[PDB]
């Protein structure tokens, strides 16, 4: 009875993966049989359920705290996960932070807070990864579907931010091709997580929340695992041949 | 189990052979039972059928040219007939053409385009009539649409599945059905072999094989695609767990 | 002079009502001469080619329905005995379908791709083969192809989704005589089509709500995608080449 | 007729002291516009543009600023009103190339290329917002290479990916004061920059000279040339327009047909 898509004695990194889509990752990799670093920068004891989430479920994890705006601390994360569990197969660039306002009213604090990360830092994962990475390996980078496919106002920093990780898969993919790693995005659509529901306020979470599920053909919302499920089969072996690719997880929303 | 179908009904046109066979073979390794429909390969329909029973799914094999809509319509009742219910429908069949624009014939078009573009579309339409609801429609495109030369007629014939496939998975929510293509690129087939002996200065001139290596270097992963590597992306689309891609166009070519 | 066409003939297909006639008129104003291509409505032909004659470039109407190739054949044999040279060609000509996937029949996909998809084909290889060096041609698509999904629009965005692979395809093919190939894909630019798509109240008060879509708060109008399309085939829209440009304004 | 002219408007191009931003300045000049020519670093090419705009019966004139700084930029905009009163027309033009693997790519030289590419080309459309007639024009420039692939070019690629999705967004943002945003996305346009790639992706290019390389580029295009500012400009013109009102947030990409 054949198994698909396993990832037994391969160890996977998720920056971001104490909550959120990045904590879906970080488990489903974990779920499919792999070793998993559970990167957080404020919520210690969310990514300690996290671990805890992956053990209960027969793999092993360790939370390791590190602000992915900051390229030494990145070195230092993927130079400590390799320092645990031997080697590093899968690292999933998740780390990210949204913006709303007016192309008038974004000051260059603003620009520079979401930049640091969504970009600068992913960029920058992504380094170190090729770097740690064993061969055969899988970088893993996420956008949006606003980067280029929605068109919301009033996120032109949040969508900006991401159509610059669009850009770096495709070229990435040739880069990486050395080390015969393959690199592609996910570009959620509408998770529901914390950031989902402080971009609804733009009343209720879950009344907001009751609205986007009239939008997508299949009636419901995304949730994290609706992504989770997409990078599992991407950095899986099966899924090699898909490359240098930006997928978008909307549900036809 | 994640990523299997057990207990689920597919159909595969265009399946006796190429990528068409490895979609059918990998969808019964994953607990599916397979129609195979072939249109002039029944020996290898036949060799797919039982390749797929020895691993222990089960299968038969249709006789089906999916250019005509009737004999679209009895592929798929016949489907339902056999199994009972249809939940998937992976819309396969497809040939190639090459030409400069000025030397393409009223004949050539309607040949690609009857089974490439609208054969493809009442696969679509008899797929979202005969479903069960939350059910998986795939449709087979190819990377060139969105730039090789000589290469219109074909590259046009796919540019309106990838146009179909967003809006078919609007129309066909109200059962919950996603729409996705796959647009694959240098996959190891006769119609890429076909095609390697057009758009390389030389092609008579050098092997097959030889062809195949050139291509191999292309991929930064420097190896060439095979009907296996496309299979194993429809799999996870036609899985539950693929459900939140819809609407969408995959191409798997791996750099290239 | 400024993207200007004199000594240039064009020909537009179903130039005599639509986007067309715009381009017609626009390609005659900017000094062009205009073949006007119509299949069912000569009295409206003969309004654009008045228009045109009336701003001071020469014009005719030619009967030819781009479904039968042979037809489209005549059309571009005619259109250079008259004027002795084609340097552009507008293909224009297409209708429009509605329906769930479930409804939509051979004939429907038929009628529509014969025109839409085929059509536009055949004009485009008979224009490639009686343009002269350094020509143009444009096809027509619509922000449908792809940029926007609209319920049971499924056959109509397919047939013009066919022409955006085409035009990329088209320009290098077509680059052995120096000719370039772009397609304009609209995207409700008000028109006797979109009062059609429009329905699915009175046209102007279906419009007043379609002028909330663009952030410039209007709608669109053929002279919209006629200035572009008379861009695109001049001199100075050569490096332009292969491309679709959604003419929409934002929407 | 006279089409697509630009009497009585003011415009303004970032870096249109050389190369695109030039004859994307000379053009609008050409087409009857005012224009004010920025530069960072190259002054005399600037006076020279200036000059030979003043020539074609328009007027010019040269400010000094560095958009990696946006104090600069918003300098850059207030002097741009003072000295011609007004302004419709805004062209995002500065910009750098980089070539590295990942890998190799530093914080240093990211930054570098980021802060004046994307940041810049941002603070750049912020600011012409504020200061813009009603009706106006913004284009910024992004790249072919953006998402249309190129080796050891992701870090450039990239700094103009964010470009494209700008545009989109910004177009709706613009819109309560009737502003068209539009991006181009040049090719290989023959310039300095493109010379110092064509030495990159070429087997031996310091062993070849820039024309050699060149040469060879043409053989790539369906149009047998290399695509030149004036290709580019002559398309910017169209965009800032009147008549170019309904392309509105699109990414216009200038490449001849190919690579
Ligand atoms: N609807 C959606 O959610 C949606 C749609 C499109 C794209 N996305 C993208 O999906 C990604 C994740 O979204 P989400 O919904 O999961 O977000 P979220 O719930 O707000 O969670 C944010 C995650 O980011 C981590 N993080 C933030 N700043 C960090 C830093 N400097 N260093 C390390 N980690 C940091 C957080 O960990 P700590 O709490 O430990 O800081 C947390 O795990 C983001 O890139 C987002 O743009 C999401
Ligand atoms: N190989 C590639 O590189 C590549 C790249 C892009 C896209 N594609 C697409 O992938 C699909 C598969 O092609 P392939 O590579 O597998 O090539 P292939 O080996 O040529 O396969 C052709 C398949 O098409 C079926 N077919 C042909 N005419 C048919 C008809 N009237 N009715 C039903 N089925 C018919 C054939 O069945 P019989 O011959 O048995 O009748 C055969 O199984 C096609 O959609 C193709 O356009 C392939
Ligand atoms: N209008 C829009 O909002 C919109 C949006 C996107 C795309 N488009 C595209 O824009 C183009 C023009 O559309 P439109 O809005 O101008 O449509 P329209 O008002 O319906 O005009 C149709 C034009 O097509 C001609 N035509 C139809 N069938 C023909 C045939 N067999 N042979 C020759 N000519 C034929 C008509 O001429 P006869 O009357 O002589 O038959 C008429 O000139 C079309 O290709 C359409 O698909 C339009
Ligand atoms: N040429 C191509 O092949 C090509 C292809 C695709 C895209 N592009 C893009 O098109 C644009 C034009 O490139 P190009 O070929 O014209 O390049 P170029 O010859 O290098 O010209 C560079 C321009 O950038 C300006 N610049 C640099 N730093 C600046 C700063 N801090 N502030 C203001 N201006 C600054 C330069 O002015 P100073 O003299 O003051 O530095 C100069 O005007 C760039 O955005 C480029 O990325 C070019
Ligand atoms: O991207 C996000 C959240 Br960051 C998003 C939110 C709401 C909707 Br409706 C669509 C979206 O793509
Ligand atoms: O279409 C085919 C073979 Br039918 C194809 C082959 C190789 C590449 Br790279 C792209 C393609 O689209
Ligand atoms: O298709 C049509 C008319 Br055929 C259309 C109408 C309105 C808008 Br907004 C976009 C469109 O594409
Ligand atoms: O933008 C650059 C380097 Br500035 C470029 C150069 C040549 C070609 Br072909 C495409 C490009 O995008």
């Amino acid at each position: 009875l054949h198994i698909p898509g396993r990832l037994d004695g391969k160890v996977a990194l998720v920056t971001g993966s104490g909550r959120g889509i990045g904590a879906a990752v970080a488990v489903h990799l974990g779920l499919l049989g792999a070793k998993v670093v559970v990167n957080y920068a404020n919520s210690p004891t969310h990514a300690q359920k996290v671990v805890d989430e992956i053990k209960q479920l027969g793999s092993d994890a360790i939370a390791i705290k590190a602000d992915v705006r900051q390229v030494p601390e990145i070195v230092r994360l993927f130079d400590e996960a390799v320092a645990h569990f031997g080697q590093l197969d899968i690292a999933v660039s998740n780390s990210g932070v949204v913006s709303f306002g007016h192309l008038k009213d974004v000051t260059e604090e603003e620009f520079d807070r979401v930049f640091s990360l969504n970009t600068r830092g992913q960029f920058f994962v992504a380094r170190e990864a090729y770097k740690h990475l064993n061969n055969g390996g899988r970088i893993i980078m996420t956008s949006s579907n606003t980067s280029r496919d929605f068109s919301v106002p009033k996120f032109s920093l949040y969508s900006g931010s991401k159509g610059a990780i669009d850009s770096f898969v495709r070229i990435f993919s040739k880069d990486c091709g050395d080390k015969k790693i393959t690199v592609n995005a996910v570009a959620p659509g509408g998770t529901v997580t914390d950031m989902f529901h402080d971009v609804s306020q733009h009343y209720t979470p879950e009344e907001r929340q009751k609205m986007a599920a009239h939008a997508s053909p299949l009636h419901r919302n995304g949730f994290p695992e609706d992504i989770a499920r997409v990078v599992g089969f991407l950095v899986s072996a099966e899924g090699e041949w898909i490359n240098g690719k930006v997928l978008t997880v909307d549900g036809g929303a």
